[PDB]
């Protein structure tokens, strides 16, 4: 059973649509499965919003520490960090950290608002050469993940390419790139996803995503102990609106494509 056959087998039993894109930076070789198909990004889109602010900070040395007032009215459906700061302030850096490491939805909306709206995040993605990514809505509606809906979607390959450029490539200035990597490595929400399918000692940075239609996503940068980094995007979605998320499928896909490394 080839890697491709294993992925097809995994999808067949999953009850959903699997999208995988792995880039081996050792030789730029790739393992693709429905890598050109669109999937709702859900919270994985937070990486683009945080990175957009990091790009701005390259020309504004006071941006990351800029105060942002948190009001009760700002709270949406999931605000683990933001709710702790109502009536107070959070810096843009702290909002980036909350959005990425805890998937705080209020934090994401604050980043989008600062940038000027969802379309500004799309423009940033385009500036990075990503012609696929599109952010159309704010939290929490960007998570509807309706089959066939182009809003707030991208493809596994496009996201893998951009994540590579953002964390290991040409997208950000060094200090900003390092900050994004630090945030990703400190994520607290991905234990059961890609990380679960890899050797426990491998260093990993990732951003998970989840939404309606049992949409379960994760994008990660992986640092093996004796090999060049791997960039992996695992997207998964189902036909019924209230389907349960399946992080186990992402872990299984990760194990399949990282075999040998």
């Amino acid at each position: 059973n080839s890697v491709q056959q294993q992925l097809e087998a995994l999808e067949k039993s999953s009850g959903g649509r699997l999208g995988v894109a792995l880039i081996n930076t050792a030789d730029n070789s790739q393992i693709l499965y429905r890598a050109d198909e669109r999937f709702a990004m859900c919270s994985t889109s937070k990486v683009m919003a945080a990175a957009a602010v990091l790009k701005q900070s390259e020309s504004d040395k006071h941006l990351l520490n800029q105060r942002v007032e948190i009001k009760k009215s700002d709270l949406v459906n999931y605000n683990p960090i933001a709710e702790k700061h109502v009536n107070g302030t959070m810096t843009l850096a702290e909002l980036g950290a909350a959005a990425l490491q805890y998937s705080d939805n209020t934090a994401m909306n604050k980043l989008i608002a600062h940038l000027g709206g969802p379309d500004k995040v799309t423009a940033f993605a385009r500036s990075l050469g990503d012609e696929t990514f599109r952010l159309d809505r704010t939290e929490p509606t960007l998570n509807t993940a309706i089959p066939g809906d182009p809003r707030d979607t991208t493809t596994p390959l496009a996201m893998a390419q951009t994540l590579k450029n953002l964390t290991l490539g040409k997208a950000l200035a060094e200090t900003q790139r390092a900050q994004l990597v630090t945030w990703l490595k400190g994520n607290t929400t991905g234990s059961a996803s890609i990380r679960a399918g890899l050797p426990k000692s491998w260093v990993v940075g990732d951003k998970t995503g989840s939404g309606d239609y049992g949409t379960t996503n994760d994008i990660a940068v992986i640092w093996p102990e004796n090999h060049a980094p791997l960039v992996l995007v695992t997207y998964f979605t189902q036909p019924e609106q209230k389907a349960e998320r399946r992080r186990d499928i992402l872990a299984a896909a990760a194990k399949i494509v990282t075999h040998g490394f």
